[PDB]
């Protein structure tokens, strides 16, 4: 298992514009297009991302390409963030993939707001961090996915992902 397979499981793959769990227009592997209510704005953002007139539909390769770019950006966002970097560097490989998933889902900004959990993960207090991460809107809005990431931060193995 690796970060790409992990996020492919959590996000799914859809080739036509769709609405995510917060109702925002998305495509592919969890690639958010816009928070605007307009489908037309969504379609415009998609053509601009792909470089062609897609008419709201993309191919598998194109979805994979947006995915590679989004994973890369997530990593780089983490490495550039002063609150995130130290955590990420203190973690083992499996757990670093956990932090990339949260950032891919909720943004740098969002993850960096989990100050207390961050401090517990940096200290390697696994069960404590797991309990604090669950006290969040993230856990209450997407519990199945949050449970998989939290269990992975707790055990350091890929078991939750079968
Ligand atoms: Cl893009
Ligand atoms: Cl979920």
């Amino acid at each position: 298992m690796n970060i790409f397979e992990m996020l492919r499981i959590d996000e799914g793959l859809r080739l036509k514009i769709y609405k995510d769990t917060e109702g925002y227009y998305t495509i592919g592997i969890g690639h958010l297009l816009t928070k605007s209510p307009s489908l037309n704005a969504a379609k415009s953002e998609l053509d601009k991302a792909i470089g062609r007139n897609t008419n709201g539909v993309i191919t598998k390769d194109e979805a994979e390409k947006l995915f590679n770019q989004d994973v890369d950006a997530a990593v780089r966002g983490i490495l550039r963030n002063a609150k995130l970097k130290p955590v990420y560097d203190s973690l083992d490989a499996v757990r670093r993939a956990c932090l990339i998933n949260m950032v891919f889902q909720m943004g740098e900004t969002g993850v960096a707001g989990f100050t207390n959990s961050l401090r517990m993960l940096q200290q390697k207090r696994w069960d404590e961090a797991a309990v604090n991460l669950a006290k969040s809107r993230w856990y209450n809005q997407t519990p199945n996915r949050a449970k998989r990431v939290i269990t992975t931060f707790r055990t350091g193995t890929w078991d939750a992902y079968k």
